[PDB]
């Protein structure tokens, strides 16, 4: 009635520099509020059972109810959390603060800082390989490195690095590699260098191990955190909830997410899948909740949109 519009959605593969396999595949969706666009941007998670057809298809599932002009709120009880309503409730944030001249930050009521400290991956490899790139991001001007960790070399891996950057802020992502066995240990070793965090050491479906041993660095749930619903169930495993708007389905859950996984003593990490600009800046808005940013996706893609935003080493200048 008071609000017709148009939707728009296409799928767009963008290459990346190196070997998703060789391509971060999202789905886009423009929203046309009369000379007003709104676009919102999200990428299909396989590990959720989530390709770029089946995003699609629940968007345009939802299409007739949006053109009558379905709101933020009346969006979170229609689409499940996921890709598919990441790209709406964005789609629908962009066009809500366009139709006000602002700025998504400012619609919010929020400051963005002028720059924003990003993980910068130290990619697995020998002890001395990591080492040596540890350090060379580090001289390029990252203060922050993600140390990305396997179920090998794990003493030797982290003691060359930390030697390399003794200085460097580290956060481990074994990214549900690591085992029940022998985790404790890890853990106190990780500890013992400083490290400042280690994200979902397991699986997501077998992560009960958390809750046997007091943790000596605080340990963040990623695969295991997709919105407040697994609030429960992570508390007593994890310290640091891992937000990501493609799956909390949208800004609008992350935001509630990030209020009340505070409330709850949850500390948080603003993440992000691969992507374009345009899905980094739907998520800035939290930027200021959090105690790290991984907003680099951007980076891992050969080119970006027009215009994007601008990354140097470990940084993101908004």
């Amino acid at each position: 009635g008071s609000h017709m519009r148009t939707v728009k959605v296409f799928e767009e593969a963008w290459p990346l520099h190196t070997p998703s396999r060789s391509e971060a595949r999202v789905v886009v969706v423009e929203l046309e509020e009369e000379g007003i666009k709104g676009t919102g941007e999200c990428t299909p998670y396989p590990r959720y059972g989530e390709s770029d057809a089946s995003v699609m298809a629940q968007i345009m599932s939802v299409v007739p109810q949006l053109e009558k002009g379905l709101t933020r709120e009346e969006l979170q009880k229609i689409l499940p959390a996921g890709a598919a309503r990441n790209a709406l409730d964005c789609a629908l944030w962009d066009l809500a603060a366009r139709r006000q001249q602002q700025s998504l930050a400012d619609l919010i009521g929020i400051t963005l800082p002028e720059t924003v400290i990003t993980a910068q991956t130290v990619v697995i490899g020998t002890p001395d390989q990591m080492a040596n790139s540890a350090s060379t991001l580090w001289q390029a001007g990252a203060k922050l490195l993600k140390v990305k960790l396997d179920n090998h070399l794990i003493s030797e891996r982290m003691v060359a690095i930390r030697t390399a950057v003794p200085d460097a802020t580290l956060i481990v992502d074994a990214n549900e590699s690591w085992r029940a066995e022998g985790l404790a240990a890890r853990c106190q070793l990780l500890a013992d260098l400083g490290v400042a965090m280690l994200e979902q050491p397991l699986p997501a479906q077998d992560d009960a191990a958390l809750e046997n041993f007091i943790h000596p660095l605080p340990i963040c749930a990623d695969e295991s955190c997709h919105t407040r619903s697994n609030l429960k169930a992570l508390k007593g495993r994890y310290e640091m909830v891992n937000i990501k708007l493609d799956k909390t389905g949208g800004l609008t859950e992350a935001l509630a997410l990030a209020t009340e996984a505070r409330a709850q003593g949850f500390s948080l990490m603003l993440g992000c899948m691969l992507c374009t600009s345009r899905a980094i800046s739907a998520a800035l808005p939290l930027v200021p909740q959090v105690s790290f940013a991984d907003l680099d996706g951007p980076t891992w893609l050969a080119v970006d949109v027009e215009p994007a935003l601008q990354f140097t080493t470990g940084e993101l200048h908004l």
